[PDB]
């Protein structure tokens, strides 16, 4: 903590950064050793297809770890969402 | 078990008769007591917009809990699949 919170700023912020992200419903993460493991729901346009919205999942996925290199494991889905 | 699993069949039964359903691919389905507590996820059309992945998911939740009535919990939720 502390410095999780941190780290969890910078995950919300690396998601919301991504096409098609409609704010991050949810996120928890933990840390194993000095790795961080996560999991997070986006929001998402409820007229997106299911395939867009596993796209903006990768997508999320792919640029949140890609910024923040101690995450070892992150899962993401979606929700509809309005905005 | 033996009770489960025919309990199991009955879930994996009644979702797969809901229209929209491309199988069920995952079910945990645990006994609280006597009350099941359990979730899925089930196979849409990739094409469906996520609302209908979300009221297909619903459709299941209330065709299932309205056939299996020890079940107590039953989220659902849905994953593109190909038929």
């Amino acid at each position: 903590g502390s410095h999780m919170e941190a780290v969890q700023n910078r995950i919300v912020e690396a998601a919301e950064r991504v096409p098609g992200v409609r704010g991050v419903i949810h996120l928890r993460a933990r840390y194993v050793g000095q790795d961080i493991w996560a999991a997070m729901i986006i929001g998402v346009d409820p007229e997106n297809t299911v395939e867009q919205a596993a796209e903006i999942c990768e997508a999320v996925q792919a640029a949140v770890c890609g910024k923040i290199r101690r995450i070892e494991s992150l899962h993401v889905s979606a929700e509809a969402r309005e905005i």
